[PDB]
């Protein structure tokens, strides 16, 4: 499922997110256009043998199982299939976890790339929150 922008900031703010350990709803908003350009199904294979899934492309080396990753750790204790479900329950309880984890959203390369220190407020516009 591809999400509009306004239909994804209030599925995120339905789920907590909105300023979670200091981080605005712009910034996850931000995080997700970036990382899978709002699309539940993307997939990124890298070159150590995990995979990154999902709208907010969660790793398989350390969150969760896809039983293909060597020395994978399940720290999410779930699938990385349920990572790309249309529901993003799964994934925001997950990314919840990561941002916790002692880097803040520098957990996300491409958050932190495209959306670190720029006026996040903007992925929010004309959404009726």
């Amino acid at each position: 499922k591809v999400f509009g922008r306004c239909e994804l900031a209030a599925a995120m703010k339905r789920h907590g997110l909105d300023n979670y350990r200091g981080y605005s709803l712009g910034n996850w908003v931000c995080a997700a256009k970036f990382e899978s350009n709002f699309n539940t199904q993307a997939t990124n294979r890298n070159t150590d043998g995990s995979t990154d899934y999902g709208i907010l492309q969660i790793n398989s080396r350390w969150w969760c199982n896809d039983g293909r990753t060597p020395g994978s750790r399940n720290l999410c204790n779930i699938p990385c299939s349920a990572l790309l479900s249309s529901d993003i329950t799964a994934s925001v309880n997950c990314a919840k976890k990561i941002v916790s984890d002692g880097n803040g959203m520098n957990a996300w390369v491409a958050w932190r790339n495209r959306c670190k220190g720029t006026d996040v407020q903007a992925w929010i516009r004309g959404c009726r929150l």
